[PDB]
C-alpha cells in the first residue's frame, strides 16, 4: 500500500555513505548536493515505487582534490569513480519495514571491472553457491568459467 | 608494510553492521559479543594479514525460542537459511595500516533470501550492466554471453523451487 | 568404524552445560546459538571424528549481563569466561557406545589461572597419582607434581 | 549464609546420571550413596571447613553391581569411575548457584597415568600457554616435563 518517501533513502545514504565512500566522518556536502539535484530525486523516487527497476547508484568521483556525487539508476563503471550500489529484493520499497532489510548492497570500486568482478565471482559468489547446493552443477560450471574468462580479461591489460 | 590491527576492523563493523543488518541504532551486545571471540578475533586477524584469505563474513542469525539474535564472523562465505550477512573481500593481499579500512576492501550483503534468487539479482543487477558498461566504452564478448548464460541458469533453479 | 554423528554431542552438551555453567534450568537460546554455528558444527564433527583433535571446549562469556557461548577445539583462559572442557579417552567417538563414556570432562573458570591450575594440581592430580604409586621413575614423577605445584602458589601469590 | 547439605545433593541427583552413568535418573545406588551418615558429614565438612578442598563420588562395579560411594578422599580404583569436585572458594555460600562455586574433573578407570596425562597435556599445558602469551618459563617447562614423565610410565606399561 505505502511506497517510503524518498527521505528514507536519503536518510540511510547520508549515514552509509560516509561509512563506505569517505574515511568516516559525517556526509559531505557533496554527497547532500547530489541527494537533492532534481533528476536525483526522481530517479530515487523511481527505484523506490517502480518494480522494473531495480538499482539505484551513489557514485563518488575525483577530477585533480574535488569531490563530486551523483545518484542514478544506471549501474557503471568510472576511471575515477568509487560507487554504492542497492537493489531491491522486492518490487517496492514499502514505507512499514526497515529500509536495510530491503536492499542488497554492493561496492563497485574504481579498479578495472574486470578486476572487480573477477573478485565477487570468485570470492563471494562461487563459494556461497557451493555452500548451498553441496541444472545446479551445469550453473556451477557456468560460474567457473565465467571467473576463468574475467581472470584472463585481467591478466591482458 | 604496517598491517592494520582488528581494532580498525571492529571499530568499522561496529559502525557499519547496524546500517546494514539491523535498523540502525547503536552496536547491539551480539554483535560486541562475536567481536571479542578468540576465534573471531584469530579469523579476523588473518583477514588482515595473509594474502591466501580474501575474505570475511559477518553472519546475523535468528533463533526461534520471540527471535534470539547472533552473530558470529569468520572467513568462510556461506549461506544459513535465517542468516543475513555482510562479506568484506580485500582489495589487495594485506590491508594496510596507513589507508583508510574502507578503501581497500569491497562489501556485498548476502540475505536469507534463496540462494538462487540472491545471486541472481547480483547478476542480473550488477554484474551484466556493470560488464556491459565497460566493454561498450576478443574474450570480452564470450564473458557477455557466459554472464547471461549464468543469469538464466539462476533464474531457472530459482523458478524451479517456487 | 561408525562414528558418532555431531547431535549426539549437541544433545550432550544441552543436558550438561546449564548444570556445569548455568543455575540450572533449561539450555538457555544463547547455547542454541553457540550449538548451531557452522564453524562449531565442524570443530565438533573434527573432535569426534580426527585422533589428532583431542578436545573441544564450550566457553561462557559475559559482557559489559549479555551472556554469549562459543564452542571451539582451542583450550584457553578469558578473563570473563567460565568453560567446560572435554577430551576424548579414545582416538574417535564411537557412536555405538554411551557419549559420556568416552569423554573427560574438567571445568575451568574466570578465576586467574595459577589459581586454576594450582588447585587442580594440588587437589586432584597430586592426591590421585600419589593413590595410584602408593597403592623407577615414578617417585621422579611425584616429585615433579610437587615442583609444579609449588611453582604454580608461587605465580598466585605474586599477583595477590 | 553457608550451604546446606541438601543443596549439594540435589546437584549431584542432577549431575551424576549425565556424567558416570548414560543418563537417566538417579539411580537408587546414588541415593543410597547420598544418605550415608558418613557421606553427610563428609559434605557438610566439604561445604563449611576451608581445609577440606574436596569431595569424590565413586562409582564401582562389582561382577554387574552397581554401588556409589562420596568421600573428601581422592584416590583411583581399577572398578571406579569417579567425580571429583574442588571448592573455588573456602566455604560454599547459599546466596550463589552451587556450580559456580566448584571446580569438576572426571577420573576414569583407565590408567592413571593415562588419565593424568592427558588431563596435564590436553588441558593444563595449552591453558597455561594461552595465559601467559597474553617464573612462568620455569613453570612452562615443568609442565612438559611432567608430561613427558606420564607418558614414559603409560608407555612403560603398555
Ligand atoms: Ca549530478
Ligand atoms: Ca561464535
Ligand atoms: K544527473
Ligand atoms: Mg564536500
Ligand atoms: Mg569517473
Ligand atoms: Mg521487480
Ligand atoms: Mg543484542
Ligand atoms: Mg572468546
Ligand atoms: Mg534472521
Ligand atoms: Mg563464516
Ligand atoms: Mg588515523
Ligand atoms: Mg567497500
Ligand atoms: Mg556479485
Ligand atoms: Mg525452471
Ligand atoms: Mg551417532
Ligand atoms: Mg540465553
Ligand atoms: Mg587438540
Ligand atoms: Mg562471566
Ligand atoms: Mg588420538
Ligand atoms: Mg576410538
Ligand atoms: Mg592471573
Ligand atoms: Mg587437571
Ligand atoms: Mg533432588
Ligand atoms: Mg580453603
Ligand atoms: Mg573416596
Ligand atoms: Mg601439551
Ligand atoms: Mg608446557
Ligand atoms: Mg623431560
Ligand atoms: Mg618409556
Ligand atoms: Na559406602
Amino acid at each position: 500500500q505505502n511506497v517510503a518517501d524518498v527521505s528514507v533513502l536519503q536518510k540511510h545514504l547520508r549515514k552509509l555513505v560516509p561509512l563506505l565512500l569517505e574515511d568516516g566522518g559525517e556526509a559531505p556536502a557533496a554527497l547532500e548536493a547530489a541527494l537533492e539535484e532534481k533528476s536525483a530525486l526522481e530517479q530515487m523516487r523511481k527505484f523506490l515505487s517502480d518494480p522494473q527497476v531495480h538499482t539505484v547508484l551513489v557514485e563518488r568521483s575525483t577530477l585533480k582534490e574535488f569531490i563530486s556525487y551523483n545518484i542514478n539508476i544506471d549501474i557503471h563503471y568510472g576511471v575515477k569513480s568509487n560507487s554504492l550500489a542497492f537493489i531491491k529484493r522486492t518490487p517496492v520499497i514499502d514505507a512499514d519495514k526497515p529500509v536495510s532489510s530491503q536492499l542488497r548492497v554492493l561496492t563497485l570500486s574504481e579498479d578495472s571491472p574486470y578486476e572487480t568482478l573477477h573478485s565477487f565471482i570468485s570470492n563471494a559468489v562461487a563459494p556461497f553457491f557451493k555452500s548451498y547446493i553441496r541444472m545446479a552443477p551445469s550453473v556451477e560450471k557456468k560460474i567457473a568459467e565465467l571467473e576463468m574468462g574475467l581472470l584472463h580479461l585481467q591478466q591482458n591489460i
